[PDB]
């Protein structure tokens, strides 16, 4: 018998629990990867001819509040000092973003202070009692009032979600906080930072054990008979789309994608910020980013007249799209929760565990996953190896 | 035959010179300081009332490129992950600040990419060429166009020195930078932080070391001549006032003064961001400081309906004022060369070496006092006190 645990799926969850089972426990772990590369969606590369890190999966922020997983994270890679700050463009104005002071100021068009601010969101937002908001649109502006919700958050929404919020259900927003000072620190967590050397090289580290096995571009529907048959003793952490999983046998899980339009540019800055998001339904695209400008200490190795950009779109996923964010409809919902069951059950009485943000129909930021792989290692995967 | 070396003054280019002649190269120093605490203009303070750090005598940030420096400055105490940012009030707007692409758009109305922005600014500082510019007024115009030069430049060089800037000389201002992106981090040094235990702390375990006594309230001149007398061959490390020493033989060096008018308020925010500038004449003050805002990571120890600011004005510093910045009016150079060679032969007759910002007419950060002090220490110092 070849290996002591199998992980399907080498994302963050993937690689923590097998990297830990390696490390931590000595047993002999096999990573079965789909795609031709580690780490999921979080790889990222040098683009061709900048030679600028790019990620084709989306723009990575890692960032977190919780000192065992940054401990845990920093054994295999460095941190840049990076902090993660964001602007909105809103007619043709680039907004100070996250909403305070800075965004009211300039939206309002004078300066308010903390305690005028409070005073102006409430006046605002008056117009509807949140007891009484029967949809998101309304909920919304119950909440910051119609105008910052007319001019930052309802188109922005309906690019996202691809819906009207006239036609969301109120729920879907509990709170839309206002900062009341000028803080445009868009992470609030104690650590935060950008891998030092990118983060391929992160990923392929924690996956760089003598006890693991990385089988890249290989589905584990294609091979789980065999490999089954050949550990039957070993337990399987899958990280897979968890519909798939079970055959589609309840319909399918509803995710949004992302479309990636990619430009190298002649000049050396397009927008001087990492990333712009666009609020206004006029422009298609829901961000820019503009990754040089992810890593400002490298701006010797990189070009002096040249830049990559990414346009961002948002689409329903079809056959053939990376999955990316779970839409969660009511049927998704219900759905999701038949899944779940069965799920419960395979786990019993098969040795396979779900985990990552497909295998359980949940975005997971990096730290999050890194934190649920921790959780597992510890509560089910040490005993089950035992 | 008591001490080795007596140092005037507690101030940080004070506390480097007797540090690393007591710790490095075990020689037992004197400190003389004029004032009832160590640090100079440094040491912070807990105000009564809320127990908030502050510092009365002006806002400290540190911030160096120098690793030395930084090295040395962490042996005795540990930073905080503060990053210094400033806004600028005009026409009652906070705009963000250093002038980039943020201010731009606030200021211009719209948002101007890098290349657009460049665009703009050339075109505004068209009017004036380079080597025309009679004042500093006209060079500046050059340097950046007219209304911006006037929004924010004019009445505030105005304010802190008290003259036309159309006459003050063209030499004055070399480069006026405008960012071409976003970034309004204030400082680009390398390290920054505020120390965690406030800086009265710091200092203190700068002094506390064996080879080091320390007489706080004490005037050099009320004692040099006994102390001189007993310990008498013993040089002398002056950081007092350069002028003062000589009896203003050649005149008073012109110096900038701040005062600081202290308001306990009956808010927990004030203005919501640690520094704000006020650029229009209207306003008195130059500045308002909301000290909770230098270290949020105490927000829990900070009251919840209570801030303290300060109102920073600036004034022609009197004899017995705390002097700030050096004038370097033509005067007060035509002084400055002859208290120089005074202070020289002073040293090679005396051993009473001139150093620090008082005792060389010039302005010193403190990471640029520190850098200075030792290397006085290296050259100068171990040399001749062997
Ligand atoms: C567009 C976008 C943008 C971001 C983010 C995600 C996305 C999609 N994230 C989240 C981040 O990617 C995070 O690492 C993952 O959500 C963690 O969950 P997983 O480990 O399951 O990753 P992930 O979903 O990446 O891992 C799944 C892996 O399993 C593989 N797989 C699937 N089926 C398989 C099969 N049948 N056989 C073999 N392999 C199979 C897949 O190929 C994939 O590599 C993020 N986080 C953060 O902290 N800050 C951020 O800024 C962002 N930004
Ligand atoms: C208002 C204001 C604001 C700032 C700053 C200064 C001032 C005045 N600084 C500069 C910094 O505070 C200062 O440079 C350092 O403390 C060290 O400089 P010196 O020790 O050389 O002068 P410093 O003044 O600190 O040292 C000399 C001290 O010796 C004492 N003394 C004078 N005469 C004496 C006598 N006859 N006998 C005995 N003792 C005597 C005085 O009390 C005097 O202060 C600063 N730096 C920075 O990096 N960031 C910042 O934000 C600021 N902000
Ligand atoms: O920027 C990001 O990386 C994520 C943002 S923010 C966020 N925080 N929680 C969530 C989700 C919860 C549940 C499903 S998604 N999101 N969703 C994001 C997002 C959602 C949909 C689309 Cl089309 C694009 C971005
Ligand atoms: O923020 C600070 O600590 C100082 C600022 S910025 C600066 N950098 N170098 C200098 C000087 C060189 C030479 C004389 S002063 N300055 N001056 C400042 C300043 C000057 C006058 C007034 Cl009333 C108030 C602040």
């Amino acid at each position: 018998s070849d290996f002591d645990l199998i992980v399907v799926g080498s994302g963050l969850f993937g690689l923590t629990v097998a990297e830990r089972a390696a490390s931590q426990l000595g047993k002999k772990v096999l990573i079965v990867e789909k795609r031709s590369h580690l780490g999921g969606n979080a790889y990222s590369e040098a683009e061709p001819e900048t030679g600028i890190e790019i990620h084709k999966y989306g723009a990575h922020l890692f960032h977190t509040s919780n000192k065992r997983v940054w401990d845990y994270v920093n054994q295999f890679t460095a941190f840049t000092g990076y902090q993660h700050r964001v602007f909105a463009m809103h007619n043709g104005t680039a907004y100070q973003f996250p909403m305070g002071l800075g965004l009211i100021n300039q939206f309002f068009g004078r300066y308010y202070t903390p305690d005028e601010a409070r005073e102006l969101i409430k006046e605002q937002s008056a117009e509807i009692d949140s007891k009484d908001a029967t949809n998101l649109e309304e909920k919304a502006i119950s909440l910051i009032g119609r105008p910052l919700y007319e001019a930052f958050i309802r188109d922005y929404t309906a690019k996202q979600w691809q819906t009207d919020p006239k036609e969301l259900p109120a729920g879907n927003i509990t709170r839309l906080p206002v900062r009341y000072n000028f803080d445009n620190r868009y992470f609030n967590d104690t650590y935060e930072g950008l891998p030092v050397d990118g983060y391929a090289q992160w990923l392929s580290n924690m996956a760089d054990h003598e006890n693991i096995e990385v089988r890249l571009d290989t589905d584990w529907f294609e091979v789980r008979e065999d490999l089954r048959a050949q550990n039957p003793e070993a337990p399987v952490v899958y990280t897979g789309p968890l519909d798939r999983y079970f055959d589609y046998s309840e319909g399918h899980l509803g995710w949004r994608t992302l479309d990636f339009e990619t430009e190298v540019l002649n000049t050396g800055d397009f927008q001087g910020t990492p990333v712009m998001n666009y609020n206004d339904a006029e422009f298609p695209y829901t961000r820019i980013h503009e990754f040089r400008h992810f890593h400002p200490e490298r701006e010797d190795r990189h070009p002096k007249d040249k830049t990559v950009i990414m346009k961002e779109y948002s689409r329903f996923a079809e056959e053939g799209d990376e999955p990316y964010y779970p839409i969660n409809t009511p049927s998704d919902r219900e759905m999701l929760f038949k899944y779940r069951e069965l799920a419960d059950a395979e786990t019993e009485s098969g040795k396979v565990y779900f985990g990552g943000r497909l295998g359980t129909y949940q975005y997971l930021d990096m730290h999050m996953a890194i934190a649920s792989a921790l959780s597992m290692f510890d509560n089910k995967l040490v005993d089950a190896l035992k």
